[PDB]
């Protein structure tokens, strides 16, 4: 349930796209799977990705909605059905205008709640108005989105519990995201007037905010916060009544918003409406929401040098997906030579990450990974059993 307050900014760089190829599930050949792309990390939100079998187009692949994460890096998952064999090789390609030439990438085998809203514009000066995209989670659980160039006009269903809404539901959501659409377009022509930009380039206004709850379901924590051209421009406090203004522009906002009492306006909704509707919505997708999926993980083994191996720590199939993975040596820990990969989605509602590390050859047994989530009781250690070598 959207924010019905619109308050404007007021009149007076490029990052390289990371990508992960995986399937859905444990890869065997002649087994139906899904292949994910998964592409993070990259500004601006222009991008073409493309999935590949044996070096050409694989013609149907659906692409996520657009969002973004805290630092206001974009992330877009691409996937398809496949069978894996032996011998066909798959790849993702991804264009961006921060590469010269396309990055392809092969596949290579070896208690509390938000609610989050995500709204990105971005201006095509003489194309008509900005491409307006908003999404809604709970959690990591998607369950609405907008697209401007979309045939529909409407504030859409991306998850089974929002669709026992009725009509009157729709009508307004679809009301307030177009407005928030509207605020975006006046906030891209005043803020290109505040860093005195032409008129002829495209730029960026992404927003997010939304309301944690504790584990008995009571306000915890609000957000309110823009950015312009991937960078912060204005955030509202912890304390819901002061802003962070991150350069000279913003604080003309900030002194705008604090004559205008913006903040305990911003401040009624997030303690209030906000978490009154995540409420709601945590009843109605108990099944779903109310859930928590442990990392089912293990070790894998790669040789490596004559002198060391990779060892690898996994944690599939787990909700939600916050989660620490982290290698441990004699007992201590440390992360100077762990390499990490970003948590990445299965694609059915779970998630999945990676920790590996190089250890010595006869020190394996030294080495233990260390897994905390909140679905464990108790936190998984592991060690690699070193059967075959």
């Amino acid at each position: 349930y959207m924010l019905d307050l619109q308050p404007e900014t007021g009149g007076g760089i490029q990052r390289t796209p990371q990508i992960q190829v995986y399937s859905r599930h444990p890869p065997e050949n002649g087994k139906p799977n899904i292949l994910n792309c998964y592409v993070t990390q990259f500004h601006p939100s222009d991008i073409e990705i493309q999935m590949l079998k044996n070096g050409k187009k694989i013609p149907k692949v659906e692409m996520s909605d657009l969002s973004f994460s805290k630092d206001w890096s974009f992330y877009i998952l691409a996937h398809t059905e496949f069978t894996p064999t032996e011998t066909d090789t798959y790849a993702c390609r991804v264009k961006h205008a921060s590469m010269a030439e396309p990055k392809t990438v092969y596949w290579d085998r070896d208690g509390s709640h938000s609610m989050r809203y995500f709204f990105t514009s971005v201006s095509r000066p003489g194309r008509g108005e900005p491409r307006f995209i908003a999404v809604g989670y709970v959690d990591d659980t998607q369950f609405v989105r907008f697209d401007s160039d979309a045939a529909s006009q409407r504030m859409e269903p991306r998850a089974p519990w929002i669709e026992q809404e009725g009509p009157e539901y729709w009508d307004g959501e679809t009301r307030k995201v177009k407005a928030h659409s509207q605020t975006h377009r006046v906030d891209l022509g005043t803020l290109r007037g505040a860093y005195n930009q032409s008129e002829a380039g495209s730029h960026t206004v992404q927003r997010m905010y939304g309301c944690d709850v504790g584990s008995d379901w009571r306000f915890l924590r609000g957000y309110h916060q823009y950015a312009y051209d991937g960078k912060d421009y204005i955030a509202l406090k912890e304390d819901l009544r002061s802003w962070t203004a991150a350069d000279m522009a913003a604080q003309t906002t900030k002194h705008k918003w604090e004559a205008a009492h913006v903040a305990e306006q911003l401040r009624a909704y997030l303690e209030g409406t906000c978490v009154e509707w995540l409420r709601r919505y945590l009843e109605n997708g108990k099944e779903t929401l109310q859930r928590t999926d442990s990392p089912k993980a293990h070790v894998t083994y790669h040789p490596r040098s004559q002198v060391d191996v990779t060892l690898r720590c996994w944690a599939l199939g787990f909700y939600p997906a916050d989660i620490t993975l982290t290698w441990q040596l004699n007992g201590e820990d440390l992360t100077q030579d762990m390499e990490l990969v970003e948590t990445r989605p299965a694609g059915d509602g779970t998630f999945q990450k990676w920790a590996a590390v190089v250890v010595p050859l006869g020190k394996e047994q030294n080495y233990t990974c260390h897994v905390h989530h909140e679905g464990l009781p108790e936190p998984l250690t592991l060690r690699w059993e070193n059967l075959y070598f």
